[PDB]
């Protein structure tokens, strides 16, 4: 604890985090872990980070990083890759994400004795899914492409989507943080009717907003020449953050927003431009430049998530309920996850819909989100959500991220051979 | 009190900032008047950016935006240009430099009734230059490379020094913040003796420092192949405050021992002759990796830096002494400069030395100390440093500034035509 509190501990977390992620690669053994181990250490154990700071930090790192991270996701997408393979896609991060969430609801209400809602808080916050770490091990391994294209793009559309889903699962328990629109229609209408009705006019809106913001910042750049260093990426963070901080002043999800920014600026090529070469290879440059830069930034916000997650656990929960907490996991992984996935081997093969389901494991966005019912919880006091379901809530994510992190990680060699 | 909500109101500067950048650009107008006059309008007009808030980010972007930017600016030095005109920017740097925060804090002095120390606060402040408002029109007029080379070189070199004179100065005012070693010598030797064997125990340790953590960082590159996507930008950032923060532990400048590993950095050829050719491919792919990233940043600190100084002005106490701040300044940019670059015309002829000492303005670095001792006035409470005074000082930084930009960049061809 001789260092300072502030500074030198975002100076330990990038540090460390650094390090952590260099030998990560030289071993070749996953990030998820290395930093989360990161975290334990410099958190829990050494305490040089209490859990004040981590936090404090988190709140902050919450917004920026998932922002940014989101938007990195959308600009590494093609969306031809998408159109070839839809409708098992867009199904799934439409129906089969909910249906994981609600039975992964059922399934933690059901052991930890709490209430539909704070499952499906749980089931919320695990929605989206995080495959950057089969990746390493599937070029290499030389896995099959068209379920690698799958398993990415669903991550790619299913990480905003989770945090949506957790914004309103939250906005239920605590009535201050939800406001606006969601409020007047869940009056008027119910919960149940009134949410989805809520959830379809989020959804809607951030598109529509989304691709409208990106077009119009993609003609912007052509219509005043912004190409040239540093013009670029400081206007491409600019309009991730205008995207943002606009579609959440009219109560929508600005991350799913800054998604599909994301995803306009990523498909530039299929804007119809009717454009001269020069602009377009120059632009092309730019952008490569853009996507180094925001690339660079969203790595930095990953570290800094994964390690503040671990710096941010305490071990007298999590191991007072660990049992618990890989029952839920493998409940989730094995249980909740195939059933939901049914409508996928309509399009698919027996072996192939077991695969894709089985495999996909929990990473950044469940970990931004694992400390977010406990940190409001902690400000806004409810009855339904207090301190003690935020450390079970945080702990029971942490453990089902770790744990499917390295079980689906460690299971691909022999899954491949056996199809 | 804070009324905008915090991340809104990053946003919004930022957002201004970028587009402001844009209409800079495009119009011609150097950046420094126009992030200022953006954050005025967003500041103190607006009330969109409280004041305290602007405070409290201020604190914020000094101490992350001049590490980076200085640790940047470290990687733009040449080793070769730095030795074929040592003695010249070596005069600049530590005679000139020392020189003008003295003579403009005897002005200060004199102009606003201050005493000695102050006045030396507010020349330590404006010691530092930053000609990068100046690069378009000295390549579009082809203006000779050798005096662009020493400007720019020297502009490297005494951003960081400006700041331990800042910091000698801050810490002969305040109690809290002279700490360890400057302490000792002080009540040992004396204010004078004490600040002079401070300053060149800072100066040389940062420099050792600085030169170690990049030898150091170099070979660590270069052994666990730090070459690509995405472990060369984050440990090059990792390094460049590492070296901030142990040698701000060794009670020297970490702002000058990341200025000294950018220079390390920056000149990687040099290091090592002899070594293959594709591990240079490589270095200089790791390298210009890590200056995009870190370079960007450093553009977004100097955004948030120039437009927060606009937004945190009041217009009150700068129009109540506005006569004052500019006598102050025209005395910085006619007597000051020139008077402290006198002996640069020992190399260089009259007209070269006139042209030197009549375009080095106040840019960046100044911007960011503008309202430090204002900062720790409203932090702690000391019977030399107070809070008008501080306002006073910060008032007439920014006046420095604004004049000292406009006007040095705007007789550039006028003063060339007729020097060379
Ligand atoms: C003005 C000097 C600051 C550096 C400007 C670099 C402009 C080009 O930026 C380039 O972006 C590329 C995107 O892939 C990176 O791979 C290169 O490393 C980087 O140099
Ligand atoms: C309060 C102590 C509770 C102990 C629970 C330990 C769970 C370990 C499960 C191992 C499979
Ligand atoms: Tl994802
Ligand atoms: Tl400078």
């Amino acid at each position: 604890m001789i260092e300072l509190s502030l500074a030198e501990a975002l100076f330990l977390i990038l540090f460390t985090g650094v390090i952590s992620m260099l030998i990560s690669r030289r071993t070749g053994i996953s990030y998820v872990p290395i930093f989360i181990l990161t975290g334990l250490v410099i958190g829990p154990l050494l305490k040089l980070i209490p859990r004040d700071l981590a936090h404090e930090i988190f709140d902050f790192v919450r917004v920026f990083g998932l922002v940014i991270i989101l938007f990195t996701e959308g600009h590494n997408l093609s969306w031809r890759l998408l159109k070839k393979n839809m409708p098992t896609i867009v199904t799934l991060d439409t129906i089969g994400l909910i249906l994981t969430a609600l039975i992964a609801g059922f399934i933690f209400k059901v052991v930890f004795n709490s209430s539909f809602l704070l499952g499906f808080l749980f089931g919320a916050i695990i929605g989206a899914t995080d495959p950057a770490t089969l990746i390493p091990l599937f070029r290499q391994y030389r896995v099959k492409q068209d379920i690698e294209t799958v398993i990415v793009t669903e991550s790619i559309f299913n990480d905003p989507l989770g945090i949506v889903l957790t914004l309103i699962a939250i906005s239920m328990l605590v009535p201050g943080y939800g406001g606006g629109i969601f409020s007047t229609l869940s009056e008027k209408l119910g919960i149940y009717a009134g949410g989805v009705i809520y959830f379809l006019y989020n959804v809607s809106v951030s598109i529509s907003l989304g691709i409208f913001l990106g077009i119009l910042g993609y003609k912007f750049i052509k219509r005043t020449g912004i190409f040239d260093f540093p013009e670029i990426e400081a206007f491409s963070l600019s309009l991730a953050f205008l995207g943002f901080f606009i579609g959440e002043r009219l109560d929508a999800s600005g991350y799913l927003v800054a998604t599909v920014t994301g995803i306009v600026l990523g498909n530039y090529k299929l804007l119809k431009p009717r454009e001269n070469i020069r602009i377009l290879k120059r632009l092309q440059r730019a952008i490569e430049k853009e996507v180094h830069f925001n690339d660079t930034l969203a790595a930095l916000a990953t570290i800094f998530i994964f390690v503040l997650l671990g710096a941010e656990m305490n071990l007298e929960v999590i191991w007072s309920n660990l049992g618990k907490g890989l029952l839920v996991a493998l409940g989730v992984m094995i249980l909740a996850r195939p059933l939901a996935t049914l409508p996928l081997l309509k399009w698919w093969n027996f072996r192939e819909y077991l695969f894709i389901a089985l495999e996909g494991p929990r990473g950044v966005v469940p970990s931004a989100l694992a400390s977010l019912p406990l940190s409001l919880a902690l400000k806004y006091k409810s009855p339904l959500l207090t301190v003690h379901w935020g450390e079970i809530i945080m702990a029971t994510v942490v453990i089902t991220v770790l744990t499917s992190v390295i079980v689906e990680t460690l299971w691909i060699p022999i899954l491949k051979d056996k199809l």
